């Protein structure tokens, strides 16, 4: 089985224990390490911070320790714009110019592979996409001549019905990427009045409306598209999403005023990472979805749904029994990584349970 795991660039600057570097790492968790994320500059792949070069080389030297870890960069992102990758996708000039400027830098850096992460194409864009993923992988075919071996290509996808009807040929794609990483944990949250969760596993027969938004659903949706289940990856989210409650009404579908307060480390409004979620589970009322399989709790007008390592296992059982190739998590410096928040003192317990699934029959 594969456990990518994600290690975003920002997660230096914040203060105090919530900042990590990639030494904090543990070589032994993740079978794939990836950096995000990378920049695209005059058609070119580029840096983003002004350290990546010295963090690239941080995150590679893991593999002195283990050998078998392999490492990705990923391109995009958030807060990329979705209409640069357009622009550089739809003119076979930019698009080449960009593929051929790949191989180098990664070579240069130390990386193994490309990991794609337009979010999201548009319904104009689906053709091109297949063109840059088809054209990526050819080139990546093309360098591995030299005797050095081929670079690995990636891709971020949405786990939306939606949006994936509108954006992606997934039957093509999948012919051409070594995995695909299902985006499993942006269901909600994403601008609604109400209360709800952004990774249920399954839909819950109460309240049958959101038919679509669960994990269960955009996995047998991507297999019958075409996708092999032996390249697709399920994500799994380290981080919870909160609210701020519009009444004392606790239970689903209740009103929200807006998204939750920021945690003292992470520091948007919105999220909390897990290790903040296990502070702020002190004096907070936890309760589970038992239909969709995953917790959430409250303080005062705080709403929080997240994901603890009973959910997360649970899980990476589901991708078992689906035989998937493997879960992606988001994200590793959203873990408890140093493993003094949640009490048991484990490092990265979130990724450890997943790990620990994955590596029994
Ligand atoms: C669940 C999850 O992980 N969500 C992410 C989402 O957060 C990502 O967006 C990121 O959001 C944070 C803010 O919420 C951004 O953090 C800033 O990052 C920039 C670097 O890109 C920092 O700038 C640097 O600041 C330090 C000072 O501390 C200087 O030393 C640096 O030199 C300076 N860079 C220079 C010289 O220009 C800044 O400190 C961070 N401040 C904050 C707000 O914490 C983060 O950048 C941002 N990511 C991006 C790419 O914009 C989103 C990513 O797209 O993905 C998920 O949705
Ligand atoms: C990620 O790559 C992006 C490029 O694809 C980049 O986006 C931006 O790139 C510049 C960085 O902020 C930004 O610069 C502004 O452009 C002006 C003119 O283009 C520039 O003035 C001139 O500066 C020198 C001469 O002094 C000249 O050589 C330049 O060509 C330029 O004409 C302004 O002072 C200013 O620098 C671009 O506007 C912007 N482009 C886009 C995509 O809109 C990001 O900065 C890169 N990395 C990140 C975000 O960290």
């Amino acid at each position: 089985y594969k456990l990518i795991c994600y290690y975003t660039s920002w997660s230096q600057y914040r203060e105090g224990d919530g900042s990590c570097f990639p030494d904090a790492i543990d070589p032994f968790l993740c079978t794939h390490v990836i950096y995000s994320f990378a920049n695209i500059s005059n058609n070119e792949i580029d840096t983003w911070e002004w350290n990546d070069v010295t963090l690239y080389d941080t995150l590679n030297t893991l593999k002195n320790r283990n050998p078998k870890l392999k490492t990705l960069l990923s391109v995009g992102g958030w807060n990329f714009g979705p209409e640069r990758f357009s622009a550089i996708a739809s003119k076979t000039q930019s698009r080449r110019t960009f593929i051929k400027s790949v191989p180098p830098f990664l070579r240069t850096h130390g990386f193994d592979g490309l990991d794609l992460a337009w979010l999201y194409p548009g319904r104009r864009d689906k053709r091109h996409l297949t063109t840059l993923v088809k054209e990526m992988k050819a080139e990546f075919i093309r360098e591995a001549q030299a005797g050095t071996e081929q670079l690995l290509l990636s891709a971020a996808v949405s786990a939306g019905k939606i949006a994936i009807d509108r954006g992606y040929d997934i039957a093509q794609i999948s012919r051409h990427l070594d995995f695909i990483s299902l985006l499993t944990y942006d269901f909600h949250g994403a601008w609604r009045q109400t209360v709800g969760h952004h990774s249920p596993l399954f839909a819950g027969n109460e309240d049958a409306s959101s038919r679509f938004s669960n994990a269960d659903y955009a996995v047998s949706y991507m297999l019958r598209l075409g996708a092999p289940a032996n390249k697709l990856v399920m994500g799994i989210p380290t981080f919870g999403r909160s609210f701020t409650l519009a009444s004392s009404k606790t239970d689903v579908g209740a009103p929200v005023s807006g998204p939750g307060v920021p945690g003292r480390f992470t520091k948007e409004k919105g999220i909390l990472a897990y290790y903040e979620i296990c502070d702020f589970l002190h004096g907070a009322t936890t309760h589970r979805f038992r239909d969709q399989q995953v917790p959430y709790a409250t303080k005062g007008n705080q709403w929080v749904a997240y994901d603890d390592q009973e959910s997360v296992k649970n899980k990476a059982r589901y991708l078992k029994n689906r035989q998937l190739a493997g879960a992606m998590v988001w994200a590793l410096d959203l873990d408890d990584f140093r493993g003094t928040f949640c009490g048991q003192n484990l490092t990265f317990p979130l990724t450890s349970a997943v790990k620990d699934v994955l590596a029994e029959v």
